[PDB]
C-alpha cells in the first residue's frame, strides 16, 4: 500500500496473508479475505501449486497467539481468467478446516478503503504491517489507458492526481467500500501512478455462490 498508514492491529479480522509456491521460483505473496470459516476470496494471478494462508496476522514477522497458519485443499480459479487480459481474476481457496472465531480472525466518486502487506513504494520492499489507504471510486474512462479494462467486469480505483494507490503485493486482498466489499486488488501500472484495476465482485456473486454449495 502506497501512502497509507499502519493498520490498528487485527482491526480487520477477515484479511488473510498468502504465501504461494511454485515449482520453477520463489515463494510469491497475496492478500486476500475470509469470507467463509472454510473459504477465502482472492485474485487468480495469486493461484499456483500450492498456497498456504495466514490469518490474525498484523506484523508479519513476529509469530503471534492470534495466527491461524491453514493449508488450502483445492484453487478454484475462474473458468475464464484470462493471464493475458486479466479478465476475471478472482479466486476462491478452500481450507482444510474452518478457522477458528476469535477477536483477531472472522469473516466478512465515492470513498472506499484497502488493506495489505504490499510495497509502500516502487522500490520499497513488502510492508511488514497490515496498511490501509482511502481511494477514489473513478468513472472507468480514468482506466481506459488499460485497453483491455471492462467497466462491467472492473473498477477505476485510484485518483490519478494523489500517490495513494495498492501495489504489488496487495493483489487478492479486498476494497471496502461503506464497510462492504466491492472489489479485488488486481493490477495496475509498474511507477505505480493510479488509478489501478479491481475486480468487480458483484458481477461474480452467482459464481461464488455455485463454487460454495458444491464443497
Ligand atoms: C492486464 O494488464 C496488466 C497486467 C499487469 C500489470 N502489471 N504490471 C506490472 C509491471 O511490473 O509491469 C506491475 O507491477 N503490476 C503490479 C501492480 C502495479 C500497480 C498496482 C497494482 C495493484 F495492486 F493492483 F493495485 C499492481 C501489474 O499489475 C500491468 C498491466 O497493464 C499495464
Ligand atoms: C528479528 C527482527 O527483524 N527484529 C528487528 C530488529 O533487529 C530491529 O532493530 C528493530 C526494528 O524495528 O526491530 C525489528
Ligand atoms: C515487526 O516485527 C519485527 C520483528 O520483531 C520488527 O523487525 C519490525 O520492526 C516490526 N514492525 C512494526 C511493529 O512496525
Ligand atoms: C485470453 O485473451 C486473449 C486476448 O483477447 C485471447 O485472444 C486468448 O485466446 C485468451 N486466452 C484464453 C485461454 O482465454
Ligand atoms: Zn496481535
Amino acid at each position: 500500500i502506497i501512502g497509507g498508514t499502519e493498520c490498528k492491529p487485527h482491526s480487520r479480522p477477515y484479511m488473510a496473508y498468502l504465501e504461494i509456491v511454485t515449482s520453477n521460483g520463489p515463494s510469491k505473496f497475496c492478500g486476500g479475505f475470509l469470507i467463509r470459516r472454510n473459504f477465502v476470496l482472492t485474485a487468480a494471478h495469486c493461484a499456483g501449486r500450492s498456497i498456504t494462508v495466514t490469518l490474525g496476522a498484523h506484523n508479519i514477522t513476529e509469530e503471534e497467539d492470534t495466527w491461524q497458519k491453514l493449508e488450502v485443499i483445492k484453487q478454484f480459479r475462474h473458468p475464464k481468467y484470462n493471464t493475458s487480459t486479466l479478465h476475471h481474476d478472482i479466486m476462491l481457496l478452500k481450507l482444510k478446516e474452518k478457522a477458528s472465531l476469535t477477536l483477531a480472525v472472522g469473516t466478512l466518486g465515492r470513498m472506499c478503503r484497502v488493506a495489505g502487506w504490499g510495497r509502500t513504494g516502487v522500490l520499497k520492499p513488502g510492508s511488514d504491517t497490515l496498511q490501509e489507504v482511502k481511494l477514489r471510486l473513478m468513472d472507468p474512462q480514468a482506466c481506459s489507458h488499460f485497453r483491455d479494462f471492462d467497466h462491467n467486469l472492473q473498477l477505476c480505483v485510484g485518483n490519478p492526481r494523489k500517490t495513494k494507490s495498492a501495489f504489488k503485493g496487495d493483489s487478492g486482498g479486498p476494497l471496502l467500500c461503506a464497510g462492504a466489499a466491492q472489489g479485488i486488488v488486481s493490477y495496475g501500472r509498474s511507477d505505480a501512478k493510479p488509478p489501478a484495476v479491481f475486480t468487480r465482485i458483484s458481477h461474480y456473486q452467482p459464481w461464488i455462490n455455485q463454487i460454495l454449495q458444491a464443497n
